[PDB]
Order: C-alpha cells, then sequence, then structure tokens
C-alpha cells in the first residue's frame, strides 16, 4: 500500500483517448533498466468500458522488436484504483484529463513500484513533470526515465 | 560548453579517497542504460597527483563482467575542470570534501553529458541527492540513476 496519493473525484470516463508515456520511474533499477524491462511500457490509448473497467493499449519491446499488448484493469471500489489480471494494482494519482495524468502500478507484497507521467500530447510538459517528481518525491524510486519529442513519436520511444 | 556550475576555490588535493556513487544522470538514456553502458562507472577512488592532475580508479562492466579501469584526468588552466586523454571534460560543480562530490562529464560538441553525486560513505545523503537533483534542474537529463547501500558495497554496484 506504498502510494498514499489518489485521485479524488476521479471520472475515468473522461481519461479514454491518446496518452504518451512522457517520463517513467520505478523502486528498483531492473524494472525500467533494459528495454526488454518487466515495467518498461508505452502507453498508447486508454479505453474504459461502459461498466468501468479500463482497457489499456501499450506497446512493449519484447524479443528484439516493439510489441503491442491489450490488457485490462478491473474496476475495485475505489475509484482510482484498478486491479491488473495476473496481484498488480494501479493507482491513478492525478489527472487534469485534457493534459496529464499520472500513475503507479505496484505488487501485493517489496513492494515493487512503477509511475508514470502521461501527457496528451509529443511535447514536453515542464508543470507535468514537476507534478510527477514532486509525488514521487517520499516514494523510493532508484531510476528515472524522460523521452524527447522525437521519441514520443516513436514505437517504444526508440 | 552546457554545465556553467563549477566549485569555486577547489583545492583537487582534498578530494583525494574513497568515494561511492550514490547517484548518475546523462543527457541521452543509451549513456547510462545498460550495465555495459558508456557512462555507467562506479567510482573508487580519487589519487590527486602532485602537480594537480587526477588519477582516477573506476569499475565499469565490461565483456559480462565488473572489470577495473585507472584513468588520469590532466589539469586545466580551470581548477575545477579537468580533460580525459582519449575531448571529453570533467567538471567539478561542488563539494565539501568530507562528504559529497558532485562533477559532471561532457564531450566537446550533443553535448553529451553524464552527471555524479559522489560521496564518502555507503548512506544515502538525502541532502547531497537534493543539492545534486538542483544542480541538474536546468540540464537536459533523460535518464536519472541512484543506489542503495548494499549496492554501494559490491562491485559495479550488483
Ligand atoms: C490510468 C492509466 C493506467 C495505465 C496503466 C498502464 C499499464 C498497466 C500496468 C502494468 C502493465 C504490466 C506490463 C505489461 C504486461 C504485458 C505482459 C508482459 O510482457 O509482462
Ligand atoms: C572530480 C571527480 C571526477 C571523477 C571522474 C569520473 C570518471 C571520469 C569520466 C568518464 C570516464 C569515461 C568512462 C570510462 C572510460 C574507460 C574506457 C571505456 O570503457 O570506454
Amino acid at each position: 500500500l506504498i502510494v498514499t496519493q489518489t485521485m479524488k473525484g476521479l471520472d475515468i470516463q473522461k481519461v479514454a483517448g491518446t496518452w504518451y508515456s512522457l517520463a517513467m520511474a520505478a523502486s528498483d533499477i531492473s524494472l525500467l533498466d533494459a528495454q526488454s524491462a518487466p515495467l518498461r511500457v508505452y502507453v498508447e490509448e486508454l479505453k474504459p468500458t461502459p461498466e468501468g473497467d479500463l482497457e489499456i493499449l501499450l506497446q512493449k519491446w519484447e524479443n528484439g522488436e516493439c510489441a503491442q499488448k491489450k490488457i485490462i484493469a478491473e474496476k475495485t471500489k475505489i475509484p482510482a484504483v484498478f486491479k491488473i489480471d495476473a496481484e498488480n494494482k494501479v493507482l491513478v494519482l492525478d489527472t487534469d484529463y485534457k493534459k496529464y495524468l499520472l500513475f503507479c502500478m505496484e505488487n501485493s507484497a517489496e513492494q515493487s513500484l512503477a509511475c508514470q507521467c502521461l501527457v496528451r500530447t509529443p511535447e514536453v510538459d515542464d508543470e507535468a513533470l514537476e507534478k510527477f517528481d514532486k509525488a514521487l518525491k517520499a516514494l523510493p524510486m532508484h531510476i528515472r526515465l524522460s523521452f524527447n519529442p522525437t521519441q514520443l513519436e516513436e514505437q517504444c520511444h526508440i
């Protein structure tokens, strides 16, 4: 239960659409170190279901190539928290729907933790990056990556 | 000439001895991404020469093993700036000699840039890490790593 920042008033339907993983951080280096690392995933689109589950389109480098993944985060009794089917919960820390979204993924244990700053456009948002860094300043992150606009328009951010 | 933080009054003899690379950052992900990445070096000891050159003992992972390296930074007319023989200049941004040292290495071009927060002891110094983050906040860093006390007592921080 390491993360104690959640979005109050979250309307999950309003996060539907295109996002860019501007920045990522994790608790352990190995979670993001290699391009095939377990939590180095690049968000493409969020597709909230009518009953409040969250289908996720993303890219991940596997076996020497940029692969497409589709996964579903199921709703919980808490609007800002979803569970991935594999126990790994996803939490929405903050979002303004129109520009940025900060979320973390953590495992039930440790804990193991990865967070991203998502943005709507392939641009460096300094002010979403500051909110991201503010949110993680107490979290025990040991790796942090960010991407430039060119990489953001590339599959797997090459 | 991207870095415009240098230590005034630097006495290079007083940086001799044992250091730990508590944290590292770089301008491009690939400079630190892999464990065999070009700038993922782990400082061991600094050995200032009598005439002001700076011999450096460090570790770097090469060809599937933690290798020992010994390199020399030659003095320039500027006390806080040394050149490595290979044009890559090293700059000392700040140090209190007894606890922390911040430096950057950059190539003549880009520029390509790597900085570290060095510390005397295998401990997380939050206040040297804040000075490190403050010094890099305007620099265009896209990867950032930090190590825990256990890793700090391991060769190549395993
Ligand atoms: C509200 C926004 C939420 C966005 C959530 C984004 C990603 C979901 C979290 C983690 C996904 C785990 C890694 C990808 C799994 C694919 C299988 C694998 O290769 O291991
Ligand atoms: C005042 C403290 C200065 C400390 C300087 C530390 C390191 C020097 C900077 C860069 C070293 C380049 C990478 C190692 C070179 C070995 C050859 C290689 O494998 O490419």
